[PDB]
């Protein structure tokens, strides 16, 4: 099964994708836990054509404390040589000379159809070296097969077959950071902020930087604007400043061009909007900052899950099977083959050369077009001439979390641009119960994408108590429909209404879950609006308290993280930070495992690296609770480390929703608006609504692939109601990648990794 | 090494002293942790002689859950057949059955001279048992010689070459808490409380219980009162009265009688003091009182070390060597043979049948006569015609321990006797240096015996800080000597004066530290004055607490003791208490020792035994709290025990002295007082005491043997001082009993036992 | 279920706890195995020895009398519990044992300053939410303050006391007492009183705690 007497070269090549160095230490520390040597190609292709000094066998210390760090400290150059023949013969030398048939390419789209075109040559580049004399026909008919694995790592997401990629998540962190710079101040007179991404070739980070901060207008080369657009970009600024919003926000793509080749500059349209309308226009270019800054959680799990299968597909690959892009779609891993990979960017790039340039946008995913069509529905509210008797109301229910607001926006305008008539209930099922139901209108919810927790009040109460009360107000505020946005307390109301249908007539009313809370342990869900966030603030805290220990210091910390019974955030929390043990109250343990890990950690702090972290989940044991692990660690490291101990609080809760959890909230409160529409459709007859059916009462997923509706009632049975999580969660496999990656030997036997998909047309 | 192959039999015969329980458990522990097999003979000698039945083989579980308990659960019985040779015969037939060739006999002085005649005739009755043909000639060479060890349990003490005897502190006990009754109350009107003890053989109960009371006459058989004793006692009450005395305590021998053979009786006391007198007079007679309750503290340790003692006196005991009888002298385990104890017995017995009457209590013990001696200095103030130009001042310092009363009390009166000019010093150093010096008088000290804590107050304020001002005062009030009964502080501050008489010339006077504290920490003693209440009180507490479960939920306690860094306290209470472990600093332990004791105490959990005890010192770990201890107990034994938490604070510290403190700050405060005088003599020159030399400034002992004085200047190179005890302390082999009684395997080659040793003439 | 003789019960008196075992089990959840031991064994009356637990236990069995046959039989409850805290009597059997070991424990500690400092003691005594048993222990003791559940208190009252206490520590009496029952607040819990009464009586008195724990159960029966 291990890959043992087997070598495997890592390299990165291309732009700097922060995350890449998570997605480094994941192969490294994959390779030789498996038994497999690991080789760093310093400089990507160059190194690789030079060689020598530059490829050089890893350790386990050779990515220790790494994860946090942005870039790559594998370095990536720009090399013509493996362009040409003469350089990659001699790349395809220096890897012979250290038997590396396996090789993982962590890059951009030019990097890897450099890559697709070293395996397509490989074969002949062997056979012209030992022709040319410089290696033995012996010793090239092994390494006859090179096996390729390719990582998306680029800013840019041009690579088609891929949905997300390395560094795409951060690049949108730094791209809000400053946008949320100037929206969360107080607007005092009327400016226009023009921000320009480096999106030369795609325009994806641009479109769902848009779509995070609601842009005003979007230039992206996918979609060049119409003829005429100066006009019509110049009035929508015009009704804006009408409305009394103070400021107008313009996402101009480096590659923003017209219908014609001609390109159109961030000068440009700063000089426009000053001659037009006045407003103070100041252009905002971020250049190098989009590489920048530490990469976001979500980036350090994604790079540590893609460079374990990374290593796991190029053992058991065989001579015949293809070069693959090992990536995510949706929350499913995936292997994708490099060629047709290559062949679809080809596509894409000819049909943006004016052959099929209208429908180019489609060939770039459909989850491109879908993005700009949720983006310009919600930008501008176009004329509903379509009516509907129906209408539905919208709560807040458990805990805050960052991404309601953007959730309840999102709805607000689907269900007006349907002709609904929205409602929206403050505090949740106390307001319902209380009738402190307000309609809502198009304005009403304008700016509510970057507010964190709930703009709306958010109240734990489940509604059996006062289920008369909320009735009685259904009846007579007429709803129809009910969109729930919240975590646990959420589907367990909805659960119990859809039990109650059998007493009350009037709760036969379609009903909608969107799971939003901090611990994700809401059932039907793997991310629960908010997750991300509350991740990315723990792991910004782990990092501080982890760089404060400081020179010859060594010192591990004890960090408690929230989310209940549910490890979710502990565990993810420590994949992103390095943490040597994260202690859930799903994997119980007891004192044997403490006294195997304080061992652990001990002969670790032996070592070079000096500052050990290990997270508790608030609930994962009744008696080893943190002040218990803080004085066994401080007791057996004595003499050999410190220990200390910080409980992360409400850290974790009260930040701004990441832009991650801004889209994903965004895209569900749309999708969610959507289903409802149509269910409400379906179940319309007799002239009124009568929703009786499980399928009527539904919690909004996104799964394993694409988004699922699972009816409350059949998720009543892998729920546990007790510890509020769900029975079966599929993060608990991301557990053996923790422990493998803080060396633990641990047989993960029952990890399964993403099979070989053909790309989706 | 390991007595592997041989059996033991161990039995109870005589009245059933209390503690006798707790030298069967250790007996038996002890012989099948040494892997011989231990037979329990019930009803002693009658059993040994019946048979069959009444021997039975013991497990680990036959003396569980008895060590609290008074009596003797193997029972104890009178039979005659063992006084003549035809039950005998049998009761060496019964144990060659079993292949007992091994004999504890825990009895009085009757139960060891039955014990002496069946092995001096143990030869000559196999011969006569093979020759009647009940046992073939071979299987009697093997058996040739019966091993004898003896162990003297009885509450007379009237076996002469033994001490202390098993049972003598437990029914000293039981007569102080009837005593206490009685003066402890708010004493109202005049009235004579004549107390009859069953002593009557020795009469040593019914001294000791005077010393220990302060009595106002004392009957005992030793010393018959003079002719015209009736005229002699009615004045003493007379002026006890005239003092305004309002109670006065006769304590009456059964055996007591005049200086012919005719006995005095309780009763006639009685109608003496009423005809004589009027007072209230009520006789309290204890009867079978004297042997009830449980063992105190004190018997159930001393019965345990020598019943293991006498295990190990047993396998290393060769054909040779004679019947022993394993006893402790002083703090000293000692073994006596069996037949010189036997013979002072014998003499003892015809010189008080009218022989050498006047000079049998002598052969007594040293002991008794200067017990009686002591109390008939203490009981009346003779008139002191002698007088010394020396003064001396009388502190308590440090915390207050049960018994500096009867210290500073027997002080008093021992200097005033000697004509001295007796001070005390209220606060000790504190008021030392703020000149609370009041001179004291015979009856101010009056009644001081019982009360608890100190009456003298006492600070724990060090001498240096104040040294101006103590030598000032020692200058003022012309003190001479310096009498410091106190703990470590006391200690300390009595070194801190001594190095300081390199500066200060006043300081060169006679100082004596009488160690007095709960923790047991002072170096120079084997025993604080103190102590011995506060392990009393310990266990009370504890077995209180092991009583709660009620014998049927399986629960552990950790109960944490006081006792600073100095362990002795937790790991005696753990002896008497039969703790599964007593943690204390001296022996550090980390997490896997407290694994093995976790998964110890489950094992053990699981069988019959239900209630678990592990007591904490309170300062042995940093880090492994009480609170450590019960998250880890708790949670490894889930679903076989609970846990529960209990903090002995001050319920340690406040008791009433036993009457071990008692007589033991009473004899050593009459021994510190000879010394100063002596010491005061030895040094007095040209006109002023002038007192350098580090050997006048001593701790006075009982380090091993007998009373020592130790200079606090040798002391100070095995004094701990940032943990404020000795660096070496006798009581650690006493962790490997408490170990080996918890079934904890553990290679006690360090345990050193009492090798023989003669009578003492 | 074991017939019982004369015998069998001899020397049961000065024994303390309980020969038979005891559990706190309610008898709702396992009611068919208890109607069918009924019925096996003809149980005609039933003499419930214990606490809440068994006055609530049989009031169960009252009320499920409707859907049972088998429980209409003679119920009675002997009110046996530490804490005095069942409904229908004025003293649980064996709340005198635990006030007099409390009583013991708490003058063991007023004792333990001996005339010389003057300190003040935190003793918790049982009992859960009933307080009967820390006030008539501290109206034994001559405690300063019993802290109890029915009676609520705020910081309010707790500054009164302590100044109170503080006056009265600068009399002629040195030994202070103030008994908390374990449940009488959920914010000002024992450790709470301690930094209280320590912080305030600064350059006063000392303070110092002892939570009487199973001290108060265990002990043979009193007279
Ligand atoms: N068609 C190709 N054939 C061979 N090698 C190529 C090809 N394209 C790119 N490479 C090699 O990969 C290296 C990096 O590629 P490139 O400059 O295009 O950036 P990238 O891989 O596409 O990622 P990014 O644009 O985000 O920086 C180049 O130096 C080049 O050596
Ligand atoms: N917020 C926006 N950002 C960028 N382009 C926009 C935005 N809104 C409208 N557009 C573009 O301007 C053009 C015309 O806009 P408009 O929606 O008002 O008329 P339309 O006929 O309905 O076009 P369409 O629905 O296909 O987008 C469209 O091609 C659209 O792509
Ligand atoms: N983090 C925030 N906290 C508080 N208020 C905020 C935050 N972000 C934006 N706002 C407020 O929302 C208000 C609405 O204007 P805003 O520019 O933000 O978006 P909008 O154009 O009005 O609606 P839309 O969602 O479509 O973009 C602003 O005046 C701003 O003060
Ligand atoms: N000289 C002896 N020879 C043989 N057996 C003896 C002798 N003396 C006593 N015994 C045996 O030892 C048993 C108990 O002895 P004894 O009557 O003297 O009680 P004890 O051991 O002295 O205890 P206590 O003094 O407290 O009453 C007697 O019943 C007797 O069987
Ligand atoms: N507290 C006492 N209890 C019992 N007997 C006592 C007590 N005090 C004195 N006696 C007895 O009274 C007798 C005479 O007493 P006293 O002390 O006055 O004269 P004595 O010559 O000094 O006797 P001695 O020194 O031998 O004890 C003594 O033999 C002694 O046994
Ligand atoms: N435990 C106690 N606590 C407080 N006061 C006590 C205690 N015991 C005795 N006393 C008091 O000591 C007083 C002195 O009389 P007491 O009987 O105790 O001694 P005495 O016989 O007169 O002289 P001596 O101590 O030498 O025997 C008594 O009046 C009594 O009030
Ligand atoms: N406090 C106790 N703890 C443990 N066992 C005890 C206690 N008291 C008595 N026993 C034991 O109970 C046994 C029963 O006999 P016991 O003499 O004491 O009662 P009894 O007089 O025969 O019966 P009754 O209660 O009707 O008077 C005794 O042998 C004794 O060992
Ligand atoms: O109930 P949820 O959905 O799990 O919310 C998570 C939050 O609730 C908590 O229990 C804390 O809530 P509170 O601060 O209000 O006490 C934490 O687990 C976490 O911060
Ligand atoms: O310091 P010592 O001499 O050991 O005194 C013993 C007493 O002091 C203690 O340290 C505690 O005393 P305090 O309660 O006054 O703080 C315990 O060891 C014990 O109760
Ligand atoms: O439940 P009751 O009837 O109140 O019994 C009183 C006893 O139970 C307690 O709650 C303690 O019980 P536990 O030791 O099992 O935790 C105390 O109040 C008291 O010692
Ligand atoms: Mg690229
Ligand atoms: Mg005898």
């Amino acid at each position: 099964a291990s890959g043992a007497g087997k070598a495997i070269g890592v390299l990165t090549s291309g732009g700097d994708a922060q995350g890449m160095n998570a997605a480094v230490r994941a192969v490294t520390r994959m390779g030789i836990y498996v038994g497999a040597k690991v080789f760093l190609i310093y400089e990507g292709y160059e190194g690789l054509v030079e060689g020598g000094e530059n490829i050089k066998q890893a350790n386990w210390l050779s990515v220790s404390n790494i994860i946090q760090l942005g870039g790559t400290i594998i370095g990536s150059a720009r090399c013509k040589a493996f362009t040409t023949r003469e350089g990659r013969r001699a790349a395809a030398y220096n890897l012979v000379q250290h038997g590396i048939t396996n090789l993982c390419v962590i890059g951009g789209d030019g990097s890897l159809t450099g890559a697709n075109i070293f395996r397509s040559e490989w074969g002949s580049l062997l056979e012209e070296l030992v022709a040319e004399g410089k290696i033995s026909e012996t010793t090239a008919r092994t390494y006859s097969h090179l096996n390729i694995a390719g990582l998306v790592g680029s800013i840019d997401n041009d690579f088609c077959g891929t949905d997300m990629t390395i560094g795409t998540d951060s690049a949108l962190h730094r791209i809000m950071e400053v946008i949320d710079a100037i929206t969360t101040t107080a607007q005092s007179h009327q400016r226009t902020f023009v921000l320009e991404v480096m999106g030369r070739h795609c325009g994806y980070l641009a479109l769902v930087s848009a779509l995070a901060s609601g842009a005003d207008w979007l230039f992206i080369p996918e979609a060049p604007p119409e003829d005429g657009w100066e006009n019509f970009m110049c009035e929508r600024l015009g009704e804006t400043r009408s409305r009394g919003s103070r400021l107008n926000i313009i996402i101009i793509a480096e590659g923003a061009i017209d219908r014609n080749g001609k390109p159109i500059s961030s000068s440009y349209v700063k000089d426009l909007v000053v001659q037009r309308l006045g407003f103070d226009t100041r252009v905002t270019v971020l250049g190098h900052v989009q590489r920048g800054g530490t990469p976001s959680a979500f980036d350090r799990i994604l790079s540590s899950k893609m460079g374990m299968e990374a290593v796991m597909a190029l053992l058991e690959a065989t001579p015949d099977t293809p070069a693959c892009v090992v990536t995510l779609s949706g929350n499913q891993s995936v292997r994708l083959p490099l060629m047709e990979c290559v062949q679809m960017t080809k596509e894409v790039q000819k049909a943006m050369d004016d052959k099929r340039f209208d429908e180019a946008t489609q060939l770039r995913g459909g989850s491109f077009e879908n993005n700009w069509n949720i983006y310009k529905l919600l930008a501008h509210q176009k004329p509903p001439k379509e009516k509907s008797n129906f209408s539905l109301a919208i709560l807040n229910v458990g805990a805050p979390a960052a991404g309601m607001n953007a959730a309840v926006r999102s709805a607000v305008r689907t269900g007006i641009s349907h002709g609904h008539t929205v409602y929206v209930v403050h505090d949740g099922f106390e307001g319902l119960a209380k009738g402190q139901v307000q309609e809502v209108g198009w304005h009403d919810v304008a700016g509510w994408l970057g507010r964190g927790g709930s703009m709306l009040g958010t109240k734990r109460t489940l509604p059996k108590g006062q289920l008369e009360s909320i009735v009685e107000n259904i009846r007579i505020y007429g709803i129809h429909a009910l969109l729930v946005v919240g975590g646990f307390e959420a589907y367990e109301g909805v659960l119990q209404l859809v039990e109650a249908r059998g007493r009350y007539e009037e709760l036969c009313i379609v009903m909608c879950v969107i799971p939003a809370t901090i611990s994700n342990n809401v059932p039907g869900t793997d991310f629960s609006l908010g997750s991300d966030t509350a991740v990315n603030a723990a792991m910004e805290s782990c990092d501080r308290i982890k760089q404060s220990a400081s020179g010859t210091k060594r010192r591990v910390f004890i960090v408690e993280t929230m989310g209940g019974y549910c490890g979710y955030l502990a565990t993810v929390t420590g994949i992103a930070v390095g943490a040597d043990a994260a202690y859930v109250f799903e994997d119980p343990f007891n004192i044997h495992d403490l006294k195997v890990n304080v061992e652990h950690m001990t002969e670790k702090m032996k070592t070079d690296i000096q500052r050990g972290l290990v997270l508790r989940n608030e609930k994962c044991h009744d008696y080893y609770t943190t002040e218990f692990l803080y004085n066994l660690y401080s007791s057996e490291g004595k003499g050999v480390f410190d220990c200390r101990t910080n409980v992360l609080g409400h850290l974790q809760q009260g930040g701004a929703p990441t832009p991650f959890d801004r889209n994903y909230g965004t895209k569900l409160g749309v999708k969610a608006m959507l289903w409802l529409s149509e269910k409400l459709r379906e179940v319309y007859r007799k002239g009124r609504v009568f929703a009786n059916a499980p399928d009527s009462a539904c919690v909004i997923g996104l799964k394993k692939k694409a988004v699922a509706f699972s009816p409350v009632t059949e998720l009543k049975k892998d729920t546990d109601f007790e510890h509020r999580m769900p029975r079966e969660q599929w993060w608990l496999s991301l557990r053996l990648m923790l422990k493998m990656l803080a060396q633990y030997r641990i047989s993960m036997a029952a990890y399964v990794s993403g099979e070989l998909e053909h790309v989706t047309r």
